[PDB]
Order: C-alpha cells, then structure tokens, then sequence
C-alpha cells in the first residue's frame, strides 16, 4: 500500500530488490 518512491509504466521495479511490485504504474509494497 505505500509507494516505493519508484514508478513502473515501462521498465519494472527496481524496488522489487526491497520487495516492491508494480500497482498503478508506481511502485508498492503494502
């Protein structure tokens, strides 16, 4: 539900390293 600080419309999370997903076109974890 938080954003990550990071978004997603072409190229995918980098967050995904601390367990963010892509919801939105932002960057999520919870």
């Amino acid at each position: 539900g938080f954003p990550c600080g990071e978004s997603c419309v072409y190229i995918p999370c980098f967050t995904a390293a601390i367990g963010c997903s892509c919801k939105s076109k932002v960057c999520y974890k919870n």
